[PDB]
């Protein structure tokens, strides 16, 4: 994978070349695109700007947010050729940064589960996850050092781990999600992926220009919470693999560590996540469920057929419940700096079985909306398994420092 | 003005058809739009559905908000003839109910301060208000039973106030602004237009489908307390001539009427909103700052200008600050059921000031999020003057409760 990091530390020093480094991301996008299909579309004009912290880091565009100059087809038939006329605000981030957005990523329709094309760089006759397949995939297979994507279940952090790449899901709302195809505006959050927590971070800093994503360090001794979310049913051996290597890694650099058990009222927040996300979806995409039906991806038609039913009533309600949810989770952070738990069910599934992953290890937290960051922690039989980092709201600085802390616990 | 449930009412019966009171507005548009200039495009061939309750049930629409059939030109030159792929969810929710939407109105340009060519119905030589001119002058001059608009300031209670129509504004979030031209995420808010709270409920239950507005009657002897924001500055005479003659009629139809203060954490939200509205407006509207800076109307122009050196620090600050302010407002409705108080500084602005007017009277209720329901009072000179009704946040349906009882107390 490419260092973000790395491309800026050398761009700076004049050791390496803006229009080098974007000339070596098209190569790397071209070398391997007939395998992994990560790219909807390669603006190969695309050049390095003049000035900025991004200048010279090309970044790939989930599909589903505007570009300008390129289309935005949401992974969908029913965009396709849609050529938006601004490009959203979170690529304008970018752009002022100094950024050349050299394409647009693949997304699952209107990003729920509907498989794309791509294929997973660690195994091409796996899945790369969803709904952020692109992203994750070009990242994974060292394409681009630099992605954006979203989450409203799980499309960030999944997608992330089953590609073996870093990313986070930032506190809800902090960056807009204008100019982002809604699925679930209580739920839909913007997120980046990168090789490193560092790469993460220095992409959050140029974006947003706060100063606690400047000089983050890797923490010390971070006192962690390791939660295994029994509510959200049982887990591959894999995964359970991957947590204890790196609640053992961490212990040796240092860390406290202690297993809590999450509240009664968090797991009910996790049981209505598919209530708020699917009662908005029928709204959010109103338009194209009454003049275009047939035409939506199957899967997504199939979940939205069967909950035209649901209820304002109910809708109320599973809000209710979310809000309780958040006030019991927020107790959690007294004694604990960071929660850790898996940031998938197992390994990537398999293409033959026509699934980009299932999210129910991620979905509570697009919900509770804490900073989520996936650190890749190994491998089984070639596969990525990663552990998923979570801070307190809004303390997205210190989610990265300690999965910072956690890859370098993990190397040694 | 035409009043939505009256034509539910007769439509109901079978005492006029649905193509019959579409051709009425078609007819009453056509009547006084060369005069009033409220509609940015109106289309002579919408037709009325055959069933939902608001079949033969004619919309405007605020120009900012994404409609298939016809253009949305956000009141810019910058998005001239530009044309979205979907309606937006809100138009989706009237559409879905039987409504027909006959035509886009007036909006000044992305909802700022730049006025639109639209004038006053009870006096052309007077503004409309803004940023909902078209929908309030529309609605305002018996053009249309119904208007959607938005308010991120005071876009939909103001313009309501000067025009003499019932309007409100929803608790925040209630309506989704998926589709609808952002100005700040944190406050834009949809709003309705029509002749009477009546006519608000009916249209709110059609969209929404939630009982809360099914079986709304006239409140009987509500506990109002009376605020008049002193915060803000004193009001013009007009404006205080109107409160007074509200109370009063409050009084003798039987309410309880109290003058209460605010607690000072509101004062402080009300301090705050141009932070959180103008450095949101600069990343939500950064596409068009970056590459057609010298396009955008001049006085948005002037304000994004001024207002580029807004901090995330000082932002974060200030949406502390209001979400301390909604909490304390809770409390505020303990011992009352709704807050009374001005709807707009005073009659409408000559045309000639070049001013849409000050949004100061509104703005605060929008960061706070409570529905905010205008009732006309009285005129002078024969220039509308209304109140503002506000209930607690969720509590929309006694809002328009208090509105219909205060219109019914008017009408002695």
């Amino acid at each position: 994978m490419i260092s973000l990091a790395d491309l800026q530390r050398r761009i700076e020093t004049g050791e390496l070349s803006p229009n080098a480094a974007i000339a070596q991301s098209h190569a790397a996008i071209e070398a391997r695109e007939k395998e992994v299909h990560a790219f909807v579309r390669h603006d190969k004009s695309a050049r390095a700007q003049a000035s900025g912290p991004l200048r010279g880091i090309a970044v790939g565009i989930k599909d589903i947010i505007d570009t300008a100059n390129m289309p935005t087809e949401m992974g969908s038939e029913i965009y396709r050729g849609w050529q938006p006329r601004s490009d959203a605000p979170v690529v304008m981030m970018l752009k002022r940064a100094g950024a050349t957005i050299i394409g647009k990523t693949t997304t699952t329709a209107f990003a729920s589960r509907d498989p794309t094309a791509t294929l997973n760089p660690h195994n091409t006759g796996h899945s790369p996850g969803g709904a952020s397949s692109g992203s994750a995939a070009a990242v994974g297979a060292g394409m681009i050092p630099l992605a954006l994507g979203t989450q409203t279940g799980g499309s960030v952090i999944r997608p992330a781990a089953y590609c073996g790449t870093a990313a986070i899901k930032p506190s809800f709302r902090m960056l807009p999600t204008v100019g982002v195809k809604c699925y679930s505006w209580a739920l839909d959050t913007v997120g980046l992926f990168g090789a490193r927590a560092e790469d993460l971070a220095r992409g959050l800093l140029a974006m947003t220009g706060r100063s606690e994503f400047s000089g983050i360090v890797p923490a010390k001794a971070p006192r962690i919470g390791v939660v295994r979310q029994e509510f959200a049913g049982a887990v591959e051996p894999a995964a359970e693999q991957g947590l204890q290597a790196a609640i053992k890694a961490a212990e040796r650099a240092g860390a406290s560590v202690q297993a809590i058990d999450l509240p009664e009222a968090v797991h009910e927040a996790w049981r209505i996540h598919p209530i708020i996300q699917d009662f908005e979806a029928h709204r959010a995409l109103a338009w194209e469920f009454s003049e275009h039906h047939d035409e939506i991806a199957p899967m997504l038609r199939a979940s939205l057929d069967a909950t035209v039913g649901l209820t304002p009533k109910e809708y109320d309600e599973a809000r209710r419940i979310g809000r309780r949810g958040r006030r019991e989770l927020g107790e959690v952070f007294e004694g604990v700096d960071v929660l850790l738990t898996y940031s998938a069910p197992g390994t990537a599934p398999a293409k033959a079985l026509a699934s980009t992953g299932d999210p129910r290890y991620n979905r509570l937290w697009t919900l509770m909306g804490n900073p989520c960051v996936n650190v890749p922690v190994l491998k089984v039989g070639g596969l990525p398994i990663g552990v998923q980092v979570i801070a307190r709201f809004g303390n997205d600085a210190h989610a990265l420092a300690t999965a910072w802390f956690l890859e370098d616990a993990l190397a040694k």
